Protein backbone atom coordinates (compact mmCIF):
# COMPACT_ATOMS: atom_id res chain seq x y z
CA UNK A 1 0.00 0.00 0.00
CA UNK A 2 1.76 2.97 -1.25
CA UNK A 3 -1.73 5.50 -1.33
CA UNK A 4 -4.58 5.62 1.18
CA UNK A 5 -7.52 8.08 0.87
CA UNK A 6 -10.97 8.27 2.53
CA UNK A 7 -14.21 9.76 0.53
CA UNK A 8 -17.82 10.18 1.42
CA UNK A 9 -20.55 7.88 0.28
CA UNK A 10 -22.87 8.89 -2.43
CA UNK A 11 -25.02 7.11 -5.07
CA UNK A 12 -22.60 8.84 -7.94
CA UNK A 13 -19.24 8.40 -5.76
CA UNK A 14 -16.21 7.62 -7.70
CA UNK A 15 -13.01 5.71 -6.33
CA UNK A 16 -9.98 7.70 -8.00
CA UNK A 17 -6.86 5.54 -9.17
CA UNK A 18 -4.90 7.41 -11.32
CA UNK A 19 -1.46 5.83 -11.70
CA UNK A 20 2.05 8.03 -12.35
CA UNK A 21 4.05 6.58 -14.64
CA UNK A 22 6.61 4.27 -13.29
CA UNK A 23 7.96 1.38 -15.67
CA UNK A 24 5.61 -0.63 -17.62
CA UNK A 25 1.74 -0.91 -16.68
CA UNK A 26 1.40 -5.27 -17.15
CA UNK A 27 -2.66 -5.15 -15.32
CA UNK A 28 -4.89 -3.35 -12.76
CA UNK A 29 -7.54 -5.25 -10.94
CA UNK A 30 -9.80 -3.89 -8.33
CA UNK A 31 -11.34 -5.43 -5.52
CA UNK A 32 -13.78 -5.01 -2.81
CA UNK A 33 -12.19 -5.20 1.10
CA UNK A 34 -13.39 -7.74 3.72
CA UNK A 35 -11.93 -10.72 4.90
CA UNK A 36 -12.15 -11.83 1.93
CA UNK A 37 -11.68 -9.88 -1.47
CA UNK A 38 -14.42 -9.70 -3.76
CA UNK A 39 -12.63 -8.77 -7.43
CA UNK A 40 -14.99 -5.67 -9.37
CA UNK A 41 -12.86 -5.80 -12.44
CA UNK A 42 -9.99 -6.70 -14.20
CA UNK A 43 -8.00 -4.30 -16.71
CA UNK A 44 -5.50 -5.77 -19.77
CA UNK A 45 -3.47 -3.13 -21.35
CA UNK A 46 -3.70 -5.35 -24.28
CA UNK A 47 -7.20 -6.83 -24.07
CA UNK A 48 -9.11 -3.98 -22.25
CA UNK A 49 -11.35 -3.93 -19.04
CA UNK A 50 -13.53 -6.83 -17.75
CA UNK A 51 -15.75 -6.28 -15.23
CA UNK A 52 -17.14 -9.02 -12.90
CA UNK A 53 -20.43 -10.28 -13.32
CA UNK A 54 -22.00 -9.22 -9.66
CA UNK A 55 -21.03 -5.44 -10.61
CA UNK A 56 -21.99 -5.37 -14.19
CA UNK A 57 -24.82 -3.05 -13.96
CA UNK A 58 -23.14 -1.32 -11.03
CA UNK A 59 -19.55 0.21 -12.14
CA UNK A 60 -18.27 1.88 -15.17
CA UNK A 61 -14.93 3.46 -15.69
CA UNK A 62 -14.29 6.65 -18.46
CA UNK A 63 -13.37 6.37 -21.90
CA UNK A 64 -10.02 8.79 -20.87
CA UNK A 65 -7.13 8.49 -22.85
CA UNK A 66 -4.21 6.55 -22.71
CA UNK A 67 -1.77 8.36 -21.09
CA UNK A 68 -4.45 9.67 -18.74
CA UNK A 69 -3.32 6.11 -16.12
CA UNK A 70 -6.58 6.52 -15.06
CA UNK A 71 -8.63 3.41 -13.69
CA UNK A 72 -10.96 5.61 -11.84
CA UNK A 73 -14.23 3.67 -10.60
CA UNK A 74 -17.57 5.07 -10.97
CA UNK A 75 -20.30 3.95 -9.18
CA UNK A 76 -24.24 3.98 -11.34
CA UNK A 77 -26.48 4.22 -8.12
CA UNK A 78 -24.23 3.22 -5.09
CA UNK A 79 -25.93 1.89 -2.18
CA UNK A 80 -25.35 0.83 1.70
CA UNK A 81 -23.48 -2.77 0.97
CA UNK A 82 -20.72 -0.25 -1.38
CA UNK A 83 -19.47 1.26 1.56
CA UNK A 84 -16.12 -0.11 2.90
CA UNK A 85 -12.30 -0.42 2.04
CA UNK A 86 -11.83 -0.69 -1.58
CA UNK A 87 -8.12 -1.91 -3.50
CA UNK A 88 -6.90 -0.53 -7.00
CA UNK A 89 -4.29 -2.94 -7.53
CA UNK A 90 -1.37 -1.74 -10.14
CA UNK A 91 0.70 -4.63 -11.72
CA UNK A 92 4.05 -2.71 -13.23
CA UNK A 93 7.25 -3.97 -14.98
CA UNK A 94 9.69 -4.21 -13.54
CA UNK A 95 9.02 -1.94 -10.31
CA UNK A 96 6.48 -5.06 -9.22
CA UNK A 97 2.86 -4.62 -7.51
CA UNK A 98 1.71 -1.89 -5.43
CA UNK A 99 -1.54 -0.72 -4.23
CA UNK A 100 -4.09 2.00 -3.36
CA UNK A 101 -6.48 1.95 -0.90
CA UNK A 102 -9.78 3.67 -0.70
CA UNK A 103 -12.50 3.82 2.06
CA UNK A 104 -15.19 5.09 1.83
CA UNK A 105 -17.06 6.27 4.72
CA UNK A 106 -20.44 7.86 5.95
CA UNK A 107 -19.86 11.11 6.29
CA UNK A 108 -20.14 15.13 5.82
CA UNK A 109 -17.08 17.23 3.96
CA UNK A 110 -14.27 16.06 6.18
CA UNK A 111 -13.48 19.75 7.31
CA UNK A 112 -16.34 20.26 9.19
CA UNK A 113 -15.59 17.51 11.48
CA UNK A 114 -11.94 19.09 12.76
CA UNK A 115 -11.58 22.75 13.60
CA UNK A 116 -7.83 24.18 13.77
CA UNK A 117 -5.59 24.11 16.55
CA UNK A 118 -3.46 26.41 14.57
CA UNK A 119 -3.04 28.03 11.54
CA UNK A 120 0.28 28.92 9.26
CA UNK A 121 0.95 31.11 6.33
CA UNK A 122 3.97 30.06 4.20
CA UNK A 123 4.91 30.82 0.29
CA UNK A 124 5.36 28.82 -2.57
CA UNK A 125 8.49 27.16 -2.96
CA UNK A 126 9.35 26.58 0.87
CA UNK A 127 9.48 23.32 2.59
CA UNK A 128 6.96 23.67 5.47
CA UNK A 129 7.41 21.85 9.02
CA UNK A 130 4.86 20.38 11.24
CA UNK A 131 4.51 19.06 14.37
CA UNK A 132 2.25 17.13 16.50
CA UNK A 133 1.27 18.05 20.07
CA UNK A 134 2.44 15.01 22.22
CA UNK A 135 1.31 15.17 25.60
CA UNK A 136 1.22 12.42 28.18
CA UNK A 137 3.00 9.97 30.00
CA UNK A 138 0.58 7.53 28.09
CA UNK A 139 2.49 5.78 25.90
CA UNK A 140 1.84 6.60 22.24
CA UNK A 141 0.63 3.37 20.32
CA UNK A 142 -0.15 4.68 17.45
CA UNK A 143 0.53 8.07 15.63
CA UNK A 144 -0.52 9.02 12.31
CA UNK A 145 -0.56 11.85 9.93
CA UNK A 146 -3.86 12.46 7.08
CA UNK A 147 -4.25 15.61 4.79
CA UNK A 148 -7.87 16.53 4.90
CA UNK A 149 -9.85 18.73 2.38
CA UNK A 150 -13.99 18.20 2.36
CA UNK A 151 -14.32 15.36 -0.09
CA UNK A 152 -11.05 13.57 0.53
CA UNK A 153 -8.13 12.73 3.01
CA UNK A 154 -4.96 11.70 2.38
CA UNK A 155 -3.50 9.38 4.44
CA UNK A 156 0.47 10.10 4.95
CA UNK A 157 1.86 8.05 7.52
CA UNK A 158 1.11 6.04 9.91
CA UNK A 159 3.77 4.57 12.71
CA UNK A 160 2.79 1.98 14.86
CA UNK A 161 5.37 2.41 17.72
CA UNK A 162 3.91 -1.05 19.72
CA UNK A 163 2.72 -3.40 17.42
CA UNK A 164 2.45 -3.54 13.52
CA UNK A 165 3.87 -2.77 10.43
CA UNK A 166 4.24 1.38 9.45
CA UNK A 167 2.92 3.02 6.31
CA UNK A 168 4.24 5.97 4.26
CA UNK A 169 2.72 7.62 1.26
CA UNK A 170 4.03 8.00 -1.61
CA UNK A 171 1.97 9.74 -4.22
CA UNK A 172 0.53 12.52 -4.82
CA UNK A 173 3.44 14.23 -3.41
CA UNK A 174 6.74 13.55 -1.61
CA UNK A 175 6.06 12.93 2.59
CA UNK A 176 9.28 13.39 4.29
CA UNK A 177 8.80 10.48 7.48
CA UNK A 178 11.03 8.95 9.80
CA UNK A 179 8.73 7.36 12.59
CA UNK A 180 11.54 6.01 14.66
CA UNK A 181 13.45 7.48 17.47
CA UNK A 182 10.37 9.94 19.36
CA UNK A 183 10.94 11.55 15.94
CA UNK A 184 7.21 10.22 14.51
CA UNK A 185 5.97 13.61 15.81
CA UNK A 186 7.26 15.68 12.67
CA UNK A 187 6.95 15.56 9.03
CA UNK A 188 8.13 17.85 6.47
CA UNK A 189 5.79 19.14 3.46
CA UNK A 190 9.33 19.82 0.47
CA UNK A 191 8.37 22.68 -2.38
CA UNK A 192 4.88 23.47 -1.42
CA UNK A 193 2.27 24.67 -3.73
CA UNK A 194 -0.91 26.57 -3.46
CA UNK A 195 -2.67 23.15 -4.06
CA UNK A 196 -1.07 21.98 -0.75
CA UNK A 197 -3.19 24.17 0.91
CA UNK A 198 -5.41 22.55 3.53
CA UNK A 199 -6.18 21.16 6.58
CA UNK A 200 -3.22 18.60 8.48
CA UNK A 201 -3.51 16.50 11.38
CA UNK A 202 -1.67 14.44 13.77
CA UNK A 203 -3.76 12.02 15.77
CA UNK A 204 -1.81 10.00 18.75
CA UNK A 205 -3.43 6.94 19.87
CA UNK A 206 -2.54 6.03 23.24
CA UNK A 207 -2.74 2.90 25.58
CA UNK A 208 -4.65 4.09 28.65
CA UNK A 209 -5.39 7.77 27.98
CA UNK A 210 -6.10 7.50 24.76
CA UNK A 211 -7.49 9.58 21.82
CA UNK A 212 -5.92 12.59 21.53
CA UNK A 213 -5.44 15.05 18.45
CA UNK A 214 -4.05 17.87 16.75
CA UNK A 215 -5.06 19.99 13.17
CA UNK A 216 -3.06 22.61 11.37
CA UNK A 217 -4.38 24.90 8.54
CA UNK A 218 -1.11 25.38 6.14
CA UNK A 219 -1.93 27.98 3.80
CA UNK A 220 0.00 28.88 0.60
CA UNK A 221 0.48 32.24 -1.44
CA UNK B 1 -3.20 -21.72 24.22
CA UNK B 2 -4.19 -20.03 27.52
CA UNK B 3 -5.60 -15.99 28.18
CA UNK B 4 -4.13 -12.28 27.89
CA UNK B 5 -6.60 -11.15 30.35
CA UNK B 6 -8.15 -12.02 33.23
CA UNK B 7 -11.15 -10.50 34.80
CA UNK B 8 -13.05 -11.29 38.02
CA UNK B 9 -17.32 -11.86 37.54
CA UNK B 10 -19.81 -9.10 37.46
CA UNK B 11 -22.90 -8.34 36.39
CA UNK B 12 -21.55 -5.15 34.57
CA UNK B 13 -18.16 -6.42 33.70
CA UNK B 14 -16.48 -5.11 30.73
CA UNK B 15 -14.17 -7.17 28.75
CA UNK B 16 -11.48 -4.88 27.33
CA UNK B 17 -10.37 -5.64 23.61
CA UNK B 18 -7.64 -2.78 22.38
CA UNK B 19 -6.58 -3.38 19.03
CA UNK B 20 -4.19 -0.55 9.63
CA UNK B 21 -7.06 -1.16 8.41
CA UNK B 22 -9.58 -3.78 10.36
CA UNK B 23 -12.19 -5.63 7.69
CA UNK B 24 -13.65 -7.81 10.68
CA UNK B 25 -14.46 -8.50 14.75
CA UNK B 26 -16.03 -11.00 16.43
CA UNK B 27 -16.96 -11.89 19.90
CA UNK B 28 -16.72 -15.77 20.74
CA UNK B 29 -16.99 -17.44 23.91
CA UNK B 30 -15.07 -20.61 23.93
CA UNK B 31 -16.42 -23.48 26.50
CA UNK B 32 -16.48 -26.89 24.63
CA UNK B 33 -17.49 -25.14 21.73
CA UNK B 34 -17.67 -21.66 19.83
CA UNK B 35 -20.80 -19.35 20.36
CA UNK B 36 -20.12 -16.61 18.20
CA UNK B 37 -22.04 -13.24 20.45
CA UNK B 38 -21.30 -10.26 18.19
CA UNK B 39 -19.77 -9.69 14.79
CA UNK B 40 -18.58 -6.13 12.82
CA UNK B 41 -17.73 -5.32 9.24
CA UNK B 42 -16.64 -1.78 7.84
CA UNK B 43 -19.65 -2.52 5.52
CA UNK B 44 -22.21 -4.16 7.53
CA UNK B 45 -21.34 -2.26 10.83
CA UNK B 46 -21.80 -4.22 14.16
CA UNK B 47 -24.61 -7.09 14.33
CA UNK B 48 -24.77 -8.69 17.89
CA UNK B 49 -26.44 -12.18 17.96
CA UNK B 50 -29.71 -12.79 19.12
CA UNK B 51 -28.68 -15.07 21.92
CA UNK B 52 -26.68 -12.32 23.92
CA UNK B 53 -28.59 -9.26 22.52
CA UNK B 54 -30.00 -8.60 25.77
CA UNK B 55 -26.80 -9.61 27.46
CA UNK B 56 -23.73 -7.30 26.13
CA UNK B 57 -23.13 -4.09 23.90
CA UNK B 58 -21.29 -2.01 22.57
CA UNK B 59 -19.97 1.93 22.78
CA UNK B 60 -18.83 2.44 19.55
CA UNK B 61 -16.76 5.37 19.76
CA UNK B 62 -13.76 5.95 17.88
CA UNK B 63 -13.08 2.71 15.61
CA UNK B 64 -9.44 4.68 14.25
CA UNK B 65 -8.44 3.49 17.77
CA UNK B 66 -9.38 -0.26 17.71
CA UNK B 67 -11.59 -0.71 20.83
CA UNK B 68 -13.79 -3.24 20.12
CA UNK B 69 -14.36 -3.49 24.64
CA UNK B 70 -17.73 -6.29 25.42
CA UNK B 71 -19.22 -4.36 27.80
CA UNK B 72 -22.11 -6.83 30.18
CA UNK B 73 -24.78 -4.85 30.98
CA UNK B 74 -26.76 -8.18 32.77
CA UNK B 75 -24.13 -11.16 33.16
CA UNK B 76 -25.21 -14.63 34.99
CA UNK B 77 -23.03 -17.09 36.09
CA UNK B 78 -22.90 -18.98 32.79
CA UNK B 79 -21.06 -15.88 31.61
CA UNK B 80 -17.86 -17.27 33.37
CA UNK B 81 -15.66 -18.43 31.22
CA UNK B 82 -13.51 -18.18 28.30
CA UNK B 83 -13.75 -15.24 25.55
CA UNK B 84 -12.24 -14.92 22.26
CA UNK B 85 -11.65 -11.07 20.87
CA UNK B 86 -10.77 -11.83 16.98
CA UNK B 87 -9.94 -9.38 14.82
CA UNK B 88 -8.79 -9.32 10.92
CA UNK B 89 -6.74 -6.74 9.21
CA UNK B 90 -5.93 -6.46 6.11
CA UNK B 91 -4.18 -8.28 4.10
CA UNK B 92 -2.28 -9.55 7.33
CA UNK B 93 -4.65 -11.30 9.29
CA UNK B 94 -5.41 -12.78 12.16
CA UNK B 95 -5.62 -11.03 15.76
CA UNK B 96 -6.91 -12.60 18.86
CA UNK B 97 -7.44 -11.71 22.48
CA UNK B 98 -7.86 -14.39 24.79
CA UNK B 99 -9.99 -13.56 27.68
CA UNK B 100 -10.84 -15.23 31.02
CA UNK B 101 -13.61 -14.01 33.31
CA UNK B 102 -13.37 -15.80 36.82
CA UNK B 103 -16.39 -16.69 39.56
CA UNK B 104 -14.53 -16.94 42.80
CA UNK B 105 -14.08 -13.09 41.85
CA UNK C 1 -1.52 -16.61 5.99
CA UNK C 2 -0.51 -20.30 6.01
CA UNK C 3 1.99 -21.99 3.79
CA UNK C 4 1.18 -24.52 0.77
CA UNK C 5 4.21 -26.61 0.27
CA UNK C 6 7.33 -26.79 2.91
CA UNK C 7 10.81 -28.35 2.30
CA UNK C 8 13.81 -28.76 4.00
CA UNK C 9 17.14 -27.06 3.83
CA UNK C 10 19.56 -27.62 0.97
CA UNK C 11 22.01 -25.26 -1.26
CA UNK C 12 20.72 -26.65 -3.62
CA UNK C 13 17.36 -26.63 -2.57
CA UNK C 14 14.26 -26.22 -5.37
CA UNK C 15 10.93 -24.38 -4.61
CA UNK C 16 8.60 -25.50 -6.80
CA UNK C 17 6.21 -23.25 -8.28
CA UNK C 18 4.32 -24.84 -11.02
CA UNK C 19 1.45 -23.17 -11.99
CA UNK C 20 -1.94 -23.83 -13.77
CA UNK C 21 -2.45 -23.01 -17.24
CA UNK C 22 -4.97 -20.20 -16.79
CA UNK C 23 -5.76 -17.93 -19.01
CA UNK C 24 -2.73 -15.24 -20.08
CA UNK C 25 0.20 -14.88 -17.77
CA UNK C 26 0.81 -11.43 -17.57
CA UNK C 27 3.70 -11.28 -14.69
CA UNK C 28 5.43 -13.23 -12.09
CA UNK C 29 7.02 -12.44 -8.90
CA UNK C 30 8.80 -14.06 -6.06
CA UNK C 31 9.22 -12.78 -2.69
CA UNK C 32 10.38 -13.32 0.62
CA UNK C 33 8.01 -12.71 3.51
CA UNK C 34 9.51 -12.16 6.72
CA UNK C 35 8.74 -9.08 8.73
CA UNK C 36 8.89 -7.49 5.78
CA UNK C 37 7.46 -8.04 1.92
CA UNK C 38 11.29 -9.02 0.20
CA UNK C 39 11.28 -8.66 -3.75
CA UNK C 40 13.83 -11.88 -5.14
CA UNK C 41 12.54 -11.51 -8.36
CA UNK C 42 9.85 -10.67 -11.54
CA UNK C 43 9.44 -12.08 -14.50
CA UNK C 44 7.22 -10.56 -18.08
CA UNK C 45 6.58 -13.04 -20.43
CA UNK C 46 7.73 -10.28 -22.83
CA UNK C 47 10.96 -8.72 -21.06
CA UNK C 48 11.82 -11.89 -19.18
CA UNK C 49 13.38 -12.15 -15.86
CA UNK C 50 15.20 -9.69 -13.48
CA UNK C 51 16.83 -11.26 -10.31
CA UNK C 52 17.21 -8.17 -7.27
CA UNK C 53 20.61 -7.71 -5.96
CA UNK C 54 20.16 -9.09 -2.79
CA UNK C 55 19.61 -13.13 -4.62
CA UNK C 56 21.42 -12.37 -8.03
CA UNK C 57 23.92 -14.83 -6.81
CA UNK C 58 21.63 -17.10 -4.33
CA UNK C 59 18.77 -17.75 -6.42
CA UNK C 60 18.20 -19.05 -10.53
CA UNK C 61 15.51 -20.38 -12.65
CA UNK C 62 15.52 -22.33 -15.76
CA UNK C 63 15.52 -20.66 -19.46
CA UNK C 64 13.81 -24.08 -20.87
CA UNK C 65 10.13 -24.63 -21.15
CA UNK C 66 8.68 -22.11 -19.19
CA UNK C 67 5.43 -22.98 -20.97
CA UNK C 68 5.28 -26.55 -19.01
CA UNK C 69 3.92 -24.06 -16.46
CA UNK C 70 7.09 -23.49 -14.64
CA UNK C 71 8.72 -20.74 -12.50
CA UNK C 72 10.56 -22.88 -9.59
CA UNK C 73 13.19 -20.96 -7.76
CA UNK C 74 16.22 -22.94 -8.07
CA UNK C 75 18.90 -22.23 -5.29
CA UNK C 76 22.56 -21.83 -6.55
CA UNK C 77 24.19 -20.79 -3.02
CA UNK C 78 22.34 -20.95 0.50
CA UNK C 79 22.53 -19.93 3.89
CA UNK C 80 21.13 -20.00 7.57
CA UNK C 81 18.87 -16.61 6.01
CA UNK C 82 17.12 -18.28 3.46
CA UNK C 83 15.29 -20.27 5.55
CA UNK C 84 12.27 -18.74 6.22
CA UNK C 85 8.50 -18.46 3.36
CA UNK C 86 8.20 -17.66 -0.22
CA UNK C 87 5.88 -16.03 -2.09
CA UNK C 88 5.30 -16.95 -5.69
CA UNK C 89 2.98 -15.00 -7.23
CA UNK C 90 1.29 -15.36 -10.58
CA UNK C 91 -1.01 -12.55 -12.49
CA UNK C 92 -2.81 -13.87 -15.42
CA UNK C 93 -5.96 -12.29 -17.11
CA UNK C 94 -8.58 -12.18 -16.52
CA UNK C 95 -8.14 -14.88 -13.80
CA UNK C 96 -6.25 -12.53 -11.33
CA UNK C 97 -3.99 -13.32 -9.04
CA UNK C 98 -2.47 -16.87 -8.34
CA UNK C 99 -0.77 -17.07 -5.02
CA UNK C 100 1.73 -19.98 -3.71
CA UNK C 101 3.59 -19.92 -0.28
CA UNK C 102 6.06 -21.82 0.28
CA UNK C 103 8.22 -23.09 3.56
CA UNK C 104 11.42 -23.75 4.03
CA UNK C 105 12.28 -25.52 7.44
CA UNK C 106 15.59 -25.12 9.28
CA UNK C 107 16.46 -28.22 11.97
CA UNK C 108 16.82 -30.97 9.65
CA UNK C 109 13.34 -31.41 11.03
CA UNK C 110 10.85 -33.40 8.59
CA UNK C 111 8.61 -36.65 8.02
CA UNK C 112 11.25 -38.68 10.26
CA UNK C 113 9.36 -37.71 13.26
CA UNK C 114 5.74 -38.59 11.75
CA UNK C 115 4.44 -41.71 12.59
CA UNK C 116 0.81 -43.40 11.82
CA UNK C 117 -2.13 -43.50 13.89
CA UNK C 118 -3.99 -45.71 10.92
CA UNK C 119 -2.67 -47.69 7.75
CA UNK C 120 -5.46 -48.16 5.17
CA UNK C 121 -4.51 -50.47 2.02
CA UNK C 122 -6.16 -49.71 -1.46
CA UNK C 123 -6.24 -50.96 -4.69
CA UNK C 124 -5.30 -48.31 -8.07
CA UNK C 125 -8.50 -46.96 -9.62
CA UNK C 126 -10.50 -46.70 -6.47
CA UNK C 127 -12.10 -43.60 -4.18
CA UNK C 128 -10.29 -43.22 -0.95
CA UNK C 129 -12.03 -41.76 1.78
CA UNK C 130 -9.80 -40.19 4.27
CA UNK C 131 -10.79 -38.87 8.13
CA UNK C 132 -9.76 -36.71 10.30
CA UNK C 133 -10.46 -38.11 14.32
CA UNK C 134 -11.98 -34.97 15.76
CA UNK C 135 -12.57 -34.92 19.17
CA UNK C 136 -15.45 -32.64 20.32
CA UNK C 137 -13.17 -30.78 23.23
CA UNK C 138 -12.50 -27.99 21.97
CA UNK C 139 -14.03 -26.65 18.95
CA UNK C 140 -12.04 -26.71 15.93
CA UNK C 141 -10.75 -23.38 14.69
CA UNK C 142 -9.13 -24.55 11.54
CA UNK C 143 -8.70 -27.89 9.36
CA UNK C 144 -5.73 -28.49 7.59
CA UNK C 145 -5.54 -31.87 4.84
CA UNK C 146 -1.73 -32.39 4.25
CA UNK C 147 0.49 -34.79 2.08
CA UNK C 148 3.81 -36.06 3.81
CA UNK C 149 6.59 -37.03 1.38
CA UNK C 150 10.20 -37.43 2.17
CA UNK C 151 11.37 -34.21 0.38
CA UNK C 152 8.13 -32.16 0.63
CA UNK C 153 4.82 -31.52 2.52
CA UNK C 154 1.95 -30.23 0.82
CA UNK C 155 -1.53 -28.74 1.39
CA UNK C 156 -4.17 -30.51 0.14
CA UNK C 157 -7.15 -28.73 1.93
CA UNK C 158 -7.80 -25.86 4.41
CA UNK C 159 -11.17 -25.29 6.13
CA UNK C 160 -11.16 -21.98 8.49
CA UNK C 161 -14.61 -22.88 10.51
CA UNK C 162 -14.56 -18.90 12.08
CA UNK C 163 -9.73 -19.08 3.00
CA UNK C 164 -6.98 -20.71 1.52
CA UNK C 165 -7.10 -22.83 -1.76
CA UNK C 166 -4.71 -25.83 -2.18
CA UNK C 167 -2.50 -25.55 -5.18
CA UNK C 168 -1.28 -29.15 -4.90
CA UNK C 169 -1.92 -31.00 -8.36
CA UNK C 170 -3.84 -34.09 -7.06
CA UNK C 171 -7.66 -32.84 -7.30
CA UNK C 172 -8.57 -33.82 -3.87
CA UNK C 173 -12.47 -34.10 -3.11
CA UNK C 174 -13.43 -31.93 0.09
CA UNK C 175 -16.13 -29.16 1.01
CA UNK C 176 -16.05 -28.27 4.13
CA UNK C 177 -19.75 -27.38 3.82
CA UNK C 178 -21.34 -29.21 7.05
CA UNK C 179 -19.15 -30.94 8.84
CA UNK C 180 -17.60 -32.47 5.36
CA UNK C 181 -14.12 -31.22 6.54
CA UNK C 182 -13.43 -34.15 8.58
CA UNK C 183 -12.62 -36.02 5.36
CA UNK C 184 -11.49 -35.54 2.15
CA UNK C 185 -11.91 -37.92 -0.93
CA UNK C 186 -8.73 -39.36 -3.18
CA UNK C 187 -10.43 -40.36 -6.63
CA UNK C 188 -8.99 -42.87 -8.47
CA UNK C 189 -5.88 -43.52 -6.40
CA UNK C 190 -2.88 -44.28 -8.20
CA UNK C 191 0.70 -45.88 -6.27
CA UNK C 192 2.17 -41.90 -6.31
CA UNK C 193 -0.61 -41.66 -3.79
CA UNK C 194 1.15 -44.22 -1.70
CA UNK C 195 2.57 -42.02 1.76
CA UNK C 196 1.67 -40.37 4.82
CA UNK C 197 -1.51 -37.94 5.55
CA UNK C 198 -2.60 -35.79 8.03
CA UNK C 199 -5.33 -33.94 9.33
CA UNK C 200 -4.51 -30.79 11.70
CA UNK C 201 -6.94 -29.47 13.95
CA UNK C 202 -6.29 -26.13 15.36
CA UNK C 203 -8.45 -25.27 18.26
CA UNK C 204 -9.71 -21.91 19.22
CA UNK C 205 -8.23 -21.43 22.28
CA UNK C 206 -6.56 -24.84 23.20
CA UNK C 207 -4.44 -27.34 22.01
CA UNK C 208 -4.22 -29.22 18.21
CA UNK C 209 -5.16 -32.24 17.42
CA UNK C 210 -2.84 -34.44 14.97
CA UNK C 211 -4.16 -37.54 13.08
CA UNK C 212 -1.89 -39.32 10.71
CA UNK C 213 -2.57 -41.96 7.98
CA UNK C 214 -0.71 -44.19 6.02
CA UNK C 215 -2.12 -45.09 2.14
CA UNK C 216 -0.63 -48.00 0.72
CA UNK C 217 -1.70 -48.49 -3.17
CA UNK C 218 -1.70 -51.60 -4.57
Amino acid sequence: VLWHTSVPFAENMSLECVYPSMGILTQVEWFKIGTQQDSIAIFSPTHGMVIRKPYAERVYFLNSTMASNNMTLFFRNASEDDVGYYSCSLYTYPQGTWQKVIQVVQSDSFEAAVPSNSHIVSEPGKNVTLTCQPQMTWPVQAVRWEKIQPRQIDLLTYCNLVHGRNFTSKFPRQIVSNCSHGRWSVIVIPDVTVSDSGLYRCYLQASAGENETFVMRLTVA
